[PDB]
């Protein structure tokens, strides 16, 4: 028999939203367990461009996003980010707001060959993976490592969770466990919210001679043609990171070196003055974990549901992680849930933290 635990909120999965909320709750004075079962950041988190995207009934909780995670590199946000590592201080649309001129534009863009013109966002590119640590940090002693889980109920009421045999009672459980949350759904016996699954096929180019990046490629048509981030590797090269609609659809249904010759194509004639000759290329391949569009949405928003005790979602974007933790916050303060009194956690096995794919994929 494991030692027995006592909290007020549970939450099970350690990606940006769990991780985040499980911060906002700690900060707020509630007392938490959060419990992994594989790395913290390793689904989706990690794998993220990063971005911060700002841009209004429901398209306003996502408008507030840079202003709220920016205040948290300093003294007055409401999370304690401060040394969290950007990758950019600015993310760029790029054509064929400020318009970014001489040494104004991204490194990238500096070139003579570059016509058109880019314009800076107010959007900013976080280290996903140093975000993670400091989230992982501000968890303090809360963080479980459990592969396991069964519901703990009272009749038929949720009291908590079974992790590897160890039974943990809270006043709420929250799933926060992305893709995840389709079989813990299954596990307590429902089938509401439903989930869909969005696949990616994400590109990765390494070399010496990248230089800095971080744009929506627009041609015609609202959506990025591309999107660039660039992700400083521990050997002292970069890698740049493409999504936007070269990983959609049609990059999902072609395969590894037809994505990759693709990727090719494309940069040669956006970025002909870097050489990608020495590159090394890989692609990867992933799932976005969203609500269904048969549940009750409102867009540019996390979504949560819950029946009971039990409380679920998803972020939808990585940037509305703090409307999530909000989300969590309203129910509990609606519901009246505040702070008890519990033992102190003892000594728990802690969830590794993952590593970016482009450590993996090239090293
Ligand atoms: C390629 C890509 C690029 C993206 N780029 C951006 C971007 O630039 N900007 C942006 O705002 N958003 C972006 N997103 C969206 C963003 O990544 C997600 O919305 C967000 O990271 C999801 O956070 P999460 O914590 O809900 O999910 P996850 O990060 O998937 O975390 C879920 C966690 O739950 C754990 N888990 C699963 N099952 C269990 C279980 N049974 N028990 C315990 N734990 C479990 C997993 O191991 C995982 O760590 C991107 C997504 C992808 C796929
Ligand atoms: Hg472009």
């Amino acid at each position: 028999m494991p030692q027995a635990l006592s909290t007020d909120i549970l939450i099970v999965g350690g990606g940006i939203a769990g991780l985040w909320l499980n911060a906002r709750l700690r900060r707020a004075g509630y007392a938490t367990v959060l419990v992994e079962s594989a790395s913290l950041g390793g689904g989706q988190s990690v794998k993220s461009q990063g971005i911060i995207h700002g841009g209004t009934g429901a398209s306003e909780a996502i408008a507030d996003m840079p202003r709220r995670w920016r205040a948290c590199l300093g003294s007055d946000g409401e999370l304690d980010l401060r040394g969290v590592r950007l990758l950019s201080e600015a993310h760029y649309l790029w054509s064929p707001v400020e318009q970014a001129k001489g040494e104004d534009l991204p490194p990238a863009l500096r070139d003579k060959g570059f016509k058109g013109k880019a314009y800076r966002l107010t959007e900013i590119v976080f280290d996903v993976p140093d975000l993670i640590r400091r989230l992982a940090e501000l968890a303090g002693d809360s963080l479980l490592a459990g592969e396991r889980i069964e519901p703990l109920r009272e009749g038929r009421e949720l009291a908590g969770l079974c992790v590897d045999g160890r039974e943990i009672r809270a006043q709420r459980v929250v799933l926060s466990a992305g893709a995840g949350n389709e079989a813990l759904l299954r596990e307590l016996g429902l089938e509401q919210p439903a989930m869909q699954r969005r696949p990616l096929h994400m590109v990765m180019v390494k070399a010496a001679t990248l230089k800095p990046l971080y744009a929506h490629c627009l041609g015609a048509g609202p959506k990025p043609r591309i999107t660039v981030t660039t992700h400083p590797t521990r050997d002292g090269q970069s890698v740049w990171y493409l999504g936007g609609d070269i990983a959609e659809t049609d990059g999902v249904a072609r395969d590894e070196a037809a994505q990759i010759a693709e990727a090719r194509r494309e940069l040669a004639k956006l970025l002909p003055w870097i050489d990608l000759g020495q590159a090394q290329w890989a692609t990867l391949r992933v799932d976005r974990a969203e609500p269904a569009q048969s549940n009750l949405l409102r867009p540019d928003n996390a979504f949560l549901a819950e029946q009971g005790r039990l409380l679920v979602g998803w972020p939808t974007k990585l940037a509305l992680a703090p409307d999530f933790a909000d989300r969590v916050c309203a129910r509990l303060e609606e519901d009246g849930i505040r702070p008890s009194e519990h033992a102190a956690l003892p000594q728990l096995p802690r969830p590794p933290l993952a590593e970016p794919a482009w450590e993996v994929a090239f090293a």
